[PDB]
């Protein structure tokens, strides 16, 4: 499913992101834009054979089973394949995990690079929340 910008602010919010670990929605959709372009069937092979999945483009070195990941960890506990799903629910659940693990959203380079430090309230300007 490609999202639309409001349509996705009101899903994470549902799911509880709006100010999780201090991140304001803006932060979260601002990521999942430049990650995924709000595509959550996105797909992207890394250097070291990892893949990240989905809207918030999570990597299977530490957090989805794909089954071609070699010496990989499964910390949220879920097939990468989950991340894939029109329902954001095993996205949302398992970016709480990765957000909670000490570098905040400096884990998402798009964020670091593109988002942080901007105006991101931009991205829910408009938006019926
Ligand atoms: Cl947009
Ligand atoms: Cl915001
Ligand atoms: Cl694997
Ligand atoms: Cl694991
Ligand atoms: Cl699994
Ligand atoms: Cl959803
Ligand atoms: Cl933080
Ligand atoms: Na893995």
């Amino acid at each position: 499913k490609v999202f639309g910008r409001c349509e996705l602010a009101a899903a994470m919010k549902r799911h509880g992101l709006d100010n999780y670990r201090g991140y304001s929605l803006g932060n979260w959709v601002c990521a999942a834009k430049f990650e995924s372009n709000f595509n959550t069937q996105a797909t992207n092979r890394n250097t070291d054979g990892s893949t990240d999945y989905g809207i918030l483009q999570i990597n299977s070195r530490w957090w989805c089973n794909d089954g071609r990941t070699p010496g990989s960890r499964n910390l949220c506990n879920i097939p990468c394949s989950a991340l894939l799903s029109s329902d954001i629910t095993a996205s949302v659940n398992c970016a709480k995990k990765i957000v909670s693990d000490g570098n905040g959203m400096n884990a998402w380079v798009a964020w670091r690079n593109r988002c942080k430090g901007t105006d991101v309230q931009a991205w829910i300007r408009g938006c019926r929340l």
